[PDB]
Formats: structure tokens, C-alpha cells, sequence
């Protein structure tokens, strides 16, 4: 069935890459990077953001498989020593998948939307950052500080958790809200705790002065320009992992934290 | 319909609870502290724990309302003002139900189940507290602290956000864990953050060394000897509440910590 | 006696310059912008750090005084209403001195130092922060992250305690690192609290690829180019503040953040 | 010169207690465990502490030196296999003290003081833990949670860390300040932050509602009944280590947390 394949790009992915493919070509996969319905990224996990998004209006129809050939990823959750397994397995099909939420952000000047599989982050360009947060068209609080971080569930693990972010089982729909260095005084109080949304809520940031704003999608970061809302809800779109044998996400955790 | 109401006993609340019990008998509702089917709680959140424990074998059966005396709890989100508004659209009916969802803590040894609305926790009794941490049958760290805190949705904005918790909104099934002052070093490593669990996925608490614990329930404390096992999951049983109108749980959020 | 008085140049903070000088016209006070000897600052906390820079090199010379015209600030703590007193007080003499420490950064790439009286924080420009951190010579931790903050005692209240820094009393002769959002993992590794260190004790931050960053000193942001060094330490010099009566700094936090 | 060495009592440890004193027989260095100048401390810190504590009434005679036979600790910072320089060296003299600063606990009811090398802690006995805190006779918060830790300066590396305290060099005549779980909203206000408070700064708590108290010394736990206040300050005494090779205290930070 038709795929395609990823590299880092230096030496230790390359070789790899070239393997897989030799080993697809002993099946009859056919190689496609245009309409691929298996994509296969292999470095780390930023890689693997490189690949979802080189495809994410695809995403019904494509399934994601990691493999880490640094250390582990969240994503790249692969050895490259189990590769040939992997091409093997991959051919028969018969393996299941897996779906993991993900955040949309719309930015209102047009308007342009944006798919996160890690987060989407807000900070100010220049000045000092000041939004108003709402949350369903209810005026939350007045947030001074560097920034906001939205986290997908798997991406909790990633700059939310640093942020001070809680960590959420992929299968729970849902985004995290956490604080980059708020003041707080009499006059400026957030909530301080990271917010975790569901389904359906809307959280809307609009500027008070400077309208101006650095936003960050999978650290690909653009600078916007005249900005009057940041809408962040979670996607209807969902990203699909292959599956082909019990990795659970708390075992993740434990080997990417504790040991 | 058959009806009762609980007092915090000071008295601001044993006047309103007697006017209220008069308005309905202006209506013909049966005051029954046996088998109501409307449970009122007047005074402060920690007097609607006390209702919801006093009635929690007939959970699937009762409405809950808070009013609060003193000042706003989550629980107890009616000003007593509001009381004979109360009443009346109590009385017509055609009011709609919203529940939550509760924790449940089994205790191994027998074997004893609690329910709770807020949290469970345990806490060591005398030495210092070492549990080992598995989910889902998974031994993922060994915690050396204080203690832990398992909250419910809406049990984060109590003891669960003092601990550094992230806020849930109440819809979302869940509960989430958080550490009380954990040892880190080279030896003991824990993940620090919040861990925020779905539906079906057991957390279990094994001793390592000492046996006794301290297990709180809505901050009723038991002292429990000889401990084999703690187990958490996200109960079957859900709490109900009767909504009269819009209340949002942000909006509720806002006012308790911003302004 | 020379003296000087700066502006937040709002309509409010010129008036209330204007009243002043004239009422130093009714002593003998020689206005003198350029070798002053009591230099009063009016509006903000920001417009208390303008005033201590634009004199910076004749620190050992100079007590400042701080008129919030706004919400107190820590350096500016005295109301308009209290104006007329001041003059009053600041032209006999007979007024006491209090020093708070600073903080020296020095950035070698020639080699350019900096005085902060709230803190030195170093972001990086564009790519991720890495740093190595030395203490005195000692290779300590690598840190990844999104930046570090060192605070004088007096800028704890500030940037520092929003980044869970400790706040100091500013008699102690000490600087605070902070760290901000750094990553946690068996591959990168860091302290995590608040490190808070002694006069004499020199850190050093070493770049490990990228080269440029963003240094701030008191909220003025420089870029700098290929860098080989930034060194903190508890500089020799000092601020001197006009002390007319008891406004005891753990009173002036009360006052700021509790009520 | 006069000495003594206390045992962790395991196996390990008693052995090498053996075979220092035969080491210092083949010297004259008198063992006397009632005065002596030298009080050797064998197995963990909890050793150290405990040999701290058994001569705190002669700290301003005694140089007191740590060996880990566990895992290096703080004050316990030597090797077994050092044990034999270790006797040789100190019985030639010729090596330098330092001293650590010390916490004095004044509690109030007649009145009772104790003396700490790491903290002392206070929590409630059942009930809600309330106190008004009070600094330099100034009321400052009205701090409701679990609890409250006054640290030294080498135990900010211990229960003062977990909480979110500073670490701070011994160096520092100070005291640091954590709180443990505040609820904070509009009616409950803490200041979040670690504090840290310098010499002649007193630090006093006073009860609300119920008088009784857990309060903690370098982990010795006293419940104390009717009580009026509890008074922190940095104690005029300081313990002495004796220095034969320079070991730094951030150098100790690196091993014990990094790597
Ligand atoms: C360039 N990245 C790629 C990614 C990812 C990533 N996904 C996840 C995830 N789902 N769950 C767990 N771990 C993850 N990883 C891991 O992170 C390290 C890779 N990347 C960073 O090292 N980046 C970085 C950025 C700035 C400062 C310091 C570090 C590896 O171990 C990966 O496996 C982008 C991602 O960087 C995160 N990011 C941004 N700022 C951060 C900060 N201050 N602290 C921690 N993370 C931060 C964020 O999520 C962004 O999308
Ligand atoms: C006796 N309580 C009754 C309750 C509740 C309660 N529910 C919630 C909730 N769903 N969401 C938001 N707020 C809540 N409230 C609010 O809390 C204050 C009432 N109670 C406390 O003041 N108790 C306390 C206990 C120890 C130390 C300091 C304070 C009011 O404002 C209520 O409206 C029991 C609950 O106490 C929480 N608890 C325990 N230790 C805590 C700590 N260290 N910090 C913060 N909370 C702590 C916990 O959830 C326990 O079940
Ligand atoms: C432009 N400032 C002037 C100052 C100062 C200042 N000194 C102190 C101090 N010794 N002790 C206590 N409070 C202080 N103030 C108070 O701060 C508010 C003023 N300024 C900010 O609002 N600035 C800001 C910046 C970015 C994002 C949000 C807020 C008033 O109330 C002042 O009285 C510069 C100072 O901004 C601090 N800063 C930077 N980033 C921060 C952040 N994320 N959170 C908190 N502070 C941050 C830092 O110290 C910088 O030097
Ligand atoms: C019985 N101890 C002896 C001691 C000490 C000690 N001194 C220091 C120090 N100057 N600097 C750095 N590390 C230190 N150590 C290290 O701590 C571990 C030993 N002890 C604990 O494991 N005790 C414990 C208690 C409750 C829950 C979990 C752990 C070793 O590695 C030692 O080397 C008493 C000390 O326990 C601290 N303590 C209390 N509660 C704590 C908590 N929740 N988290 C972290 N520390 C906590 C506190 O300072 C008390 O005095």
C-alpha cells in the first residue's frame, strides 16, 4: 500500500530510510510521497511534527509511526533495530489504529486556522504581553505576563508539562491552558493553575493595546500582525497512529521521566 | 415530591432551612429524610459534602442544590435571597439535571470502598510515606513525599489546585493525581506533575515499607492498618444536580479566585 | 541641596513636578539635572528604574526617592499627597540613608557590563536557549529552556516572584537565578529551585551553539552578537534610597499582594 | 584530641566505627563521648543529625564530620573509603572549621526552645492548620493550608526543596520560609512565594482558633498543647564542620541532583 518515509537527514536516518524502502520493494508497496496512506518519520520526534504536518490535510487518511533513532520520542516510539519487523507487519496489514486529538487555533486580523500536534503558544512581539481570556464568550481574566501555552493531551508531556502543565492520557478529548509568568497583584490576578477544556469550549484570547503577537504551532513560529481574536478549540480532525503492539502511554512516561 | 434540607446548624441556616420547609409546605411536597428525592444543603460547601455522604447509596435517586450562607462554594452556588425563587420552581418541576462524576477509593486489606465528591487522599501515619505507583498494572515510579492527592473534576478547584492541580471542567470524565512534596534526587525520581487519568484506568497505591495510612475522603480521615492495596478509579456513579439556570463552572471559577 | 525629578510625563506627574520644584524655589535647592544630589522620581516603578539608570555611574553620589502616582510601587513608595512633607523634610537634611545591593552583569565576546537594580535575564534570539552554567569555575548544569532571570533582593518582588522565585529581604547582600520553562529529562537535567547565591560568587553562563541572545537589564532588551560569556555577580556598588520614616519592606509586601 | 563516632548501627557502619577507633588507638586521641572536640558521625544525614542533636549544647566545642555509607548526603559528605586519611589528618590538626548558621524555635504557652540544622516545621494536630504570621511584630497573612517550614540554609537543599524553597548557600546567615498548601481566594490570602529573612528578623506565628500544633525539629515531631506563639529567628549559635579538602556546597548540589 502506498507510504512514504521521513529522514532527520543525517547519516544514521538516511541508511535506514534507504533499508526500509529496499525491504518495501521485496513486497509490492508501492512508494508515493503525494497520496501516501502510511507515513513513516524517522529521528525524533520533532521530525515526526515535520511529517504530520507535511500532511495535515490528509490526516483521515493516512497512519504515523515513529522511530526514533536519537532517543525516545513520544511520537517515535520505535527502535530502529525493529525496523524490518516493522516493514514486515506493515505489509500484511492486519495492525490497528490509533487516534490521538489535536488543537485547531484560529487567528482573526482574514483569518487563517492552524493544527497543532504539541501545543500552540502566544507571546507578545516586543511589548509586554496583555489579554483578555475568554473562555464560551464569558470575560475570564486579564492575563500580564510572557505568554499562553494550549497543549494537546500528547502534547502535555511536552512544553506544557515545563510550563507546569498537568499530564492527560491521549484518549481524553480535551486542551490544556497553562500560564507563562503572570504578575499577580490587587490589580492583576490570573488563575495561576493550568486550565484543562473540553470538546466544544472555546477559549478566546483578544488583546487590550499592543496588537501585535509571536504564535508558536509545533515551534513553527509566525509573527502576526493586527491581530483582534485567538480562538482555540479542539479539533474535529484527529492525527492516527499504527499500531502494532502494546506501547501504553504511562509506560511511555515512565521510560521518557523516571527510568 | 418527597424533599429534605441540612443545616451547617449556625443560625442564619436553621431560619432559612425553616422558612423554606414552610414555603413548601404552601405546595403539597412531602418533607421525607428517609427516601427525598431533592436533597437542599444550606451553609457552606463543606455542609453539602456532609448532604451528599449523608445520601450517597441513593445517588442515581436525588437532586442536589447548594445555598451557600457564608460566602460562595462550587457546591453551593444559590445566595440565600434566591431561596423562595427556589422553592417555587422546585415545586413546578420541569427543572433539568446536571451530574458530576465521582472517585471511587477501594481499600484492600477485607475490603472498603469510599465515594468521593472532592478528593481522596493518603497520607502516611507516623513514618515517612513510600508507596509504589501502578497504573493499569504498570509499576511507573516510587514516591517518597508527604502524600497524594486523587481529585475529581470538581474536586480540582479544592485541595487538588492547592497542590499546584490544574482545573478540570466538571463533564469531563476523569480524575487527577497530585503529589505533596515528593523527594527528588538521583535515588528517588518521581514525574512531579499532575497526572490526569480517564475512565477505566485503575491507579494503584502498594506499600513499600510501612504499613498504616491516613486516607481522607472529603476530609473525613480514617486511620487504616495493615494496608495491601489502595485502589482509585473513576466510579459508575455520578452525582446529580438540579439546575435552574445558566451557572457556568467557569463563570464560577472566575469569581471565587479573580474578582 | 542639587537635586533632579523625572516624570512619567502623564498630566498628572507634571503637575505634580512643577508644585515641587516650586516649593524648592521656597528654600534654597538648586535644581541641577546633570550633577544632582537627591534625585526624585515620579509615576511608576518603571519611571524609579529610569531615573536610577540615567544616573548610574554616580550611584555612590545620589539618594532617590520614589513617588507612586499610580499603585505603590517597591521603589516608588510614597503618595502625592505626601509631597508637600517631602520637600519639606528633604530640604533640612537631617534625613537617613538605605542602600540596596545590585546586581553586575558582564557580557564578553570586547566585554560590556551592565548594572540591574530589578534583574538580568537572557532569552535567545530565535533558536533554543542552551546554556552551560558554571559557579565559580564549577560546571553545574546544562540548561534548556526558554530563559534565566537573576534578581537583586529588591527585584524578587518582581520579575523573579513571577517565576516562583523566593523573595528576599533586601539587606542581604545576594542574587537569585531563576529558571525559565527549562525541559526535564534523563538527558536534560536541571536544579529547579530558585538557587540564590552569595557576594563574591561568580555565574557563568557558556553558550553551547547558538551564539546570540537577548539580554535584559531592568526591562531594556539588547541583542547580543556572538557570544562567549555572560557573567553575574553581586556588584560592589549600591543604590541609595531617602528614608523619612518606617515603611518597612515586609510591610510594603503586605501591601502589594495580600491586601 | 578528645572525639567520639556515632553508628547508623547497621552492619556497615559499625565495622567502620571499629576500625577508626583502632586507627586513632595507633595515635593517643582520647575517645570520650561526654566532652569530646570531634564527634564523627557514621551511615546518612539522619546519623549527622542525630549527632548534631545528641551535643547541641556544645556546638561552639565540637567539629563534627559526615560519612555517607549509604549515599553521599549533605552534612554526611565522605566515603568509607576515605576513612583512614580521614583519622590521619585529624590527628595531626592543622585543618580548618566552617561553620553553617542555625534556626532557634521559641514556643510559647511556660517556654520551650529548639535548635535545628535543617527546619523546623509546624502543622496542625487534626483540625485546619491557621495561623496569622507575624514579622518583626507586623501582621502579614493569615496563612491557612497544611503547614508552614522554616529552613536553614543547608536545609533548603532538603524538605525546604521539595516545597518549592530556594536553595541557598550555608554562607548566608538566613532563614527561608515555605508554605505548604495554602488555599488562597478572595478570603484567603497567602503570599505564595518561599521567603527568606535575614538576622534579627523575627518570624512569629499566632494561632486563631485551635491551639494545638505539630511541630517539627530536624524531623524529631513534638505535638505541643496550648500554645501562644511560635517564634523563628536565625540562632546566634552556628554549627562547625571540620574542612580537610574543599568540597563546595554547589559542587555537593551538582552531585546530589544532576548527575
Ligand atoms: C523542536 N521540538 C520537537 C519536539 C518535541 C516533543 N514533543 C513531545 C511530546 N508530545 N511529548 C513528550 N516529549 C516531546 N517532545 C520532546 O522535546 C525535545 C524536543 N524539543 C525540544 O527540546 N524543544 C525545545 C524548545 C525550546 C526550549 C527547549 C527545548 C525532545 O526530547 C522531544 O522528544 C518542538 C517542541 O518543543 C517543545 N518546547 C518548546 N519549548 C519548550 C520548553 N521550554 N521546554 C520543553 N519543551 C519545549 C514543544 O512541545 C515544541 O512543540
Ligand atoms: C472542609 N472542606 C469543605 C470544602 C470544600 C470545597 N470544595 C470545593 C470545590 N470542589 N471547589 C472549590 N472549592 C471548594 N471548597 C472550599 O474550601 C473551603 C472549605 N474547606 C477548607 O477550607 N478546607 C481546608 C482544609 C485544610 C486546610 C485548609 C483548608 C471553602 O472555600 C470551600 O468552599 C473540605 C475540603 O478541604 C479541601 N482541603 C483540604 N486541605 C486543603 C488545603 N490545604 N487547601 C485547600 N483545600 C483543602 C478539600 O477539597 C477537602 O475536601
Ligand atoms: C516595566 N517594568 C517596571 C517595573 C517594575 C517593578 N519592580 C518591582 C520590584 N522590584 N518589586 C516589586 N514590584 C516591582 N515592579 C512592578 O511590576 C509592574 C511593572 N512592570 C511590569 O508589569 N512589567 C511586565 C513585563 C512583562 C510582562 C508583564 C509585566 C508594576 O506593578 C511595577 O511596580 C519592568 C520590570 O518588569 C518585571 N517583569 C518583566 N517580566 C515580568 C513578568 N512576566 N512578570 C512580572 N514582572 C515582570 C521586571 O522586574 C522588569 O524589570
Ligand atoms: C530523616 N531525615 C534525614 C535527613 C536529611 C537531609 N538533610 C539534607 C540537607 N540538609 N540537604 C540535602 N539533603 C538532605 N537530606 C536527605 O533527605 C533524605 C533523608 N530524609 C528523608 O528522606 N526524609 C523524608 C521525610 C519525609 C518524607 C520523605 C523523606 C536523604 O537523601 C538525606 O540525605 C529528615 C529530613 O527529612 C526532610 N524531609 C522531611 N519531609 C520531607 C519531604 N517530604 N521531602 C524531602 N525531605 C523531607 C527534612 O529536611 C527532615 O529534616
Amino acid at each position: 500500500m502506498k507510504y512514504m518515509i521521513t529522514s532527520k537527514g543525517d547519516e544514521k536516518s538516511d541508511l535506514l530510510r534507504l533499508n526500509m524502502i529496499a525491504g518495501f520493494g521485496e513486497y509490492d508497496m508501492e512508494y508515493d510521497d503525494v497520496e501516501p496512506e502510511i507515513v513513516i518519520s524517522i529521528g525524533g520526534d520533532g521530525t515526526f511534527l515535520s511529517a504530520f504536518h507535511q500532511y495535515e490535510e490528509r490526516l483521515d487518511e493516512i497512519a504515523f509511526i515513529g522511530i526514533h533513532t536519537g532517543h525516545l520520542g513520544f511520537y517515535a516510539d520505535w527502535r530502529p533495530a525493529e525496523a524490518d519487523k516493522l516493514v514486515k507487519l506493515l505489509a500484511k496489514g492486519e495492525y490497528q489504529k490509533v487516534s490521538y486529538p489535536l488543537l485547531k487555533t484560529t487567528v482573526k486580523y482574514k483569518e487563517a486556522t492552524y493544527l497543532a500536534l504539541n501545543e500552540s503558544t502566544v507571546k507578545s512581539s516586543g511589548g509586554p504581553f496583555v489579554v483578555d481570556v475568554v473562555i464560551n464568550d464569558i470575560h475570564f481574566e486579564r492575563f500580564r505576563g510572557d505568554g499562553l501555552c494550549m497543549s494537546t493531551p500528547s502534547g502535555t508531556t511536552a512544553y506544557n508539562k515545563s510550563l507546569g502543565g498537568a499530564l492527560m492520557h491521549p484518549s481524553i478529548e480535551a486542551m490544556q491552558l497553562t500560564e507563562m509568568a503572570s504578575i499577580n497583584n490587587r490589580v492583576y490576578r490570573t488563575i495561576g493553575s493550568p486550565l484543562v477544556f473540553p470538546k466544544h469550549h472555546v477559549v478566546s484570547l483578544q488583546p487590550v493595546n499592543d496588537k501585535d503577537f509571536q504564535i508558536s504551532v509545533d515551534h513553527l513560529s509566525i509573527l502576526h500582525r493586527d491581530v483582534q481574536e485567538i480562538r482555540y478549540e479542539v479539533s474535529a480532525k484527529k492525527i492516527h497512529f499504527a499500531r502494532f503492539r502494546s506501547f501504553p502511554f504511562w509506560r511511555r512516561v515512565h521510560d521518557s521521566f523516571i527510568e
